[PDB]
């Protein structure tokens, strides 16, 4: 139904690799945790995010800041013990950490609000000026390991959600500048080449971020890139067990990134990079929307648009190794991660890796699909299909007619949906069980995995047609590539002698 | 000064492998780390210790207690993700679980007094019926999970050292005894063919095993082995940093394992097997003594010796993986582990290895020289010198005439004292680098080892002479075995024709 021809020669746009910029984590403090590397080494393998992003570096499980008492003197004392060992293993995996400054250590704070069930600190510091003293030897101290080179390259933002009282005292707008105001002034006197940025707040305050930009513009803080987070989730029921959370059609966020690239256009810093620090369809750490085929097809096409607008976007998160709601309860729990525990690849996880496949040189595309060429001059494809509802039309049907000027083409699909890369639907089959065997979990293994088929034909007339139908929540990559046949060379070649019918 | 004549083919003693049955470990949550992941594995691929003992599987970052309220009604959630990712991890690593019923989850609580810095609750269950079924569920499930020929193989111990006040409200004998009734109960229930055991004291209340010995007998209240802590350190000097202590002689320690066991002898068990849970020299996470050549010296009496007592001995801990007294502030802190921190392992270490090296038959064993016969009939020893003080006495020479029916004879030797396998020394000369570099921490890996040195003898009169002394808190072991020399398969050999002065 959707027909779609490609001309010869004819682009319309750049795919950049903004979509593996940057994807998100459990708090620093479970870096620590063989299953968080485990994941992260299995995700490195597959997507080469650059950055990753996590709450709590200062939070007290890393233990960082601490206090000594000799005579009646009370003096800091700065442990990095942990933070070491944690951003070593980050940069032996090949990733950089995107600092976000927070929370509140508990011997600084002020007041005893805490966020999450890891009750982190989300009052401003007792003493300002101790604040800025702990900023500045956390920031000497990885020059110091790590050296200037490697340290630049990271990027610091300063807090998290500041608009929502549950993330900052009184969501105190004037507090959260002389916050941003102390803290990149500390990081900035140590060396001015860190990039830093904010004010990292998520939707329905907009209006924060003209404040915080003239805030920064009128008095001389410095400030080299935004951050905000992106949800698309109605308001949410809770229960015992789960979070349920309707959502906004997907259109809904790239509006939202779109409108903010305008405000940055009309700001004092039109130029100002943008990086999405959080994104996701439900915002709940307990809402089993996560673990479906639909989030997957749902948030295809933040990556194919996403890098229009913002520099980039960050998935929350890349494991289900996360404690915000507790300790999950169950293998299939509604975590935000890409990835469930031991290396089970959720249907979201595998429409990343297709992305692995798309060429800088767009080809075409529309709301539901993408068609790039790359360096080898090889075609490449990736379309989804999300779908909300019971009532909706079910199916969507591409015919696409690509060009080619080799007579012997090889075509190779992946396709995920709700049959095929669907994980959760076993689990559900297996009677679902909150802690399976070993024998269950690989048997999830086996089934957690696109299905892949590959066809051979001539190409007449210089052009092929790819016709084909995605069912419910699928999502599907396409690569088209050229056959230089050898069957020429192999003498006396012919299947017909083996036994099989052949 | 001591000198000694093995005489042909006699022996005395047996040497049992109790030295291995069990290691200790910082709490059940620390091995969901990766470090701690690194070091059991590195320290299992040297000695095979059979069983595993650490505190808090019930403490609440492992999470198995947890509530929900459907109604005003609250019913209980066991929650087994984390646990069934660390015994698995423990199973695969080829180590059992030492099972340590204990603490007290919050929701279970009856007070607020708390242990160590991560909070262990201490105070009895609010609801003993309540805590009855939390022991059925978590055994039910171990059962469900690995199976009853595997779980049966893990002995379970009642909570720990409650003769103390700062692990037992009050040190209340009897609330004890009651929780020790109500937790085997509930134990055997599920599995009938489950060791458990107590009292778990720490010394200096030996009354304890007599009371509770008795409270069984007449009660008829199951225990198959008895558990007792056994450490040397006197009363301790505390610093903001540091914990310092001095040391009874190690045969104060030995002492209270044949004391204990006479106990057990004359008590309505006299046949019960004794597992000494915890053992060292200092009781403190942050004292120096841990990280010395001298605690190696130190304890080598009782590998050599505490079998003839008790059935186990389990040193605490495997690892500086720990959090007793927050996260450690130094690569050496004086931390309990046989491995600090990158797994460089400390003299303590390699003092272990050695005993590897001793066969079953015992030629001869005094305070500190160990001689054995392996099944091969070659002979193997360990000698110690533990020096406690600048006085004292500071050298021990050693002359062993070992018989021998071969004629050509190879000795392998390794040492360990201040100068050889002190990586603590190499740190101190470094400047005591609290958070050292990957070129640091190479360097002490390249130290932290034995110094071995191999010699060749050809026979006088049927025995060997082996001639050494031992320096300061030295300990060695040598291996003597036969040559069966093939130089003369070898057509035309002749080192004097290599340059070199050969
Ligand atoms: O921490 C995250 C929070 O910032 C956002 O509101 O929702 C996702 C949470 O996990
Ligand atoms: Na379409
Ligand atoms: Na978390």
């Amino acid at each position: 139904m959707n027909h779609i021809k490609i001309e010869k020669g004819k682009y319309v746009g750049v795919f950049p690799d903004n979509w593996k910029f940057c994807v998100g984590s459990g708090r620093i403090g479970l870096a620590l945790q063989k299953e968080y590397i485990d994941a992260l080494s299995f995700v490195k393998r597959h997507i080469d995010f650059k950055y990753l992003r996590a709450h709590g570096l200062l939070h007290d499980d890393v233990g960082i800041y601490r206090e000594d008492i000799v005579d009646g003197k009370t003096i800091p004392f700065y442990n990095f013990t942990y933070i070491d060992r944690i951003y070593d293993s980050f940069l032996e995996i090949g990733i950089r950490p995107f600092v976000e400054i927070g929370f509140m250590p508990s011997k600084l704070a002020s007041g005893d609000q805490t966020v999450f069930y890891w009750r982190g600190n989300v009052t401003p510091p007792k003493d300002y000026k101790e604040w800025e003293k702990l900023i500045k030897n956390v920031v000497k101290h990885f020059i110091d390991r790590y050296g200037e080179k490697e340290v630049t390259q990271w990027p610091f933002e300063i807090w998290n959600e500041p608009n929502l009282t549950v993330f900052w005292k009184d969501a105190n707008q004037a507090e959260y500048f002389k916050l941003y105001e102390v803290t990149v002034k500390a990081i900035k006197e140590v060396n001015e080449n860190i990039k830093v940025g904010g004010p990292a707040i998520c939707g329905g305050s907009d209006y924060w971020i003209t404040d915080f930009l003239n805030f920064c513009y009128k008095n001389n803080v410095p400030v080299d890139f935004l951050t905000r987070h992106a949800y698309t989730g109605k308001p949410p029921i809770y229960t015992p067990h789960f979070v349920y959370q309707d959502v906004h059609p997907i259109e809904y966020m790239l509006n939202e990134f779109k409108t903010v690239r305008e405000m940055v256009k009309n700001s004092p810093f039109p130029n100002l990079p943008i990086h999405i620090t959080e994104f996701n369809s439900s915002y709940h750490p307990l809402c089993p929307i996560h673990d479906t085929p639909f989030n997957a097809a749902y948030l295809a096409r933040v990556l194919s648009e996403g890098g229009d607008y913002v520099d980039s976007f960050s998935y929350w998160t890349f494991s289900d190794v996360f404690e915000e709601a507790d300790v999950p309860r169950s293998l299939f729990h509604g975590g935000f991660g890409l990835v469930a525990f031991h290396n089970i690849p959720k249907p979201v996880f595998h429409m990343f890796t297709f992305f692995n496949a798309m060429g800088e040189k767009i080809l075409y595309r529309d709301d539901h699909i993408l068609i790039t060429e790359r360096e080898d001059k090889s075609v490449a494809l990736i379309a989804w299909n999300e779908v909300m509802t019971k009532e909706e039309n079910q199916e969507r049907k591409y015919r696409i007619e690509i060009p080619v000027d080799y007579k012997e083409v090889f075509i190779k699909q992946k396709l995920i949906d709700e049959e095929y890369g669907n994980p959760w639907r076993t689990w559900i089959q297996m009677g679902r069980p909150r802690f399976p065997s070993k024998k269950q979990i690989e048997t999830l293994r086996e089934v957690a995995t696109p299905k892949v088929t590959t066809f051979r034909k001539t190409v007449e007339n210089g052009h092929i047609t790819l016709e084909f139908t995605l069912g419910k929540n699928a999502v599907t990559l396409f690569e088209i590539s050229k056959v230089i046949d050898e069957s020429h060379t192999y003498i006396g070649l012919d299947d017909s002698k083996i036994p099989g019918g052949y």
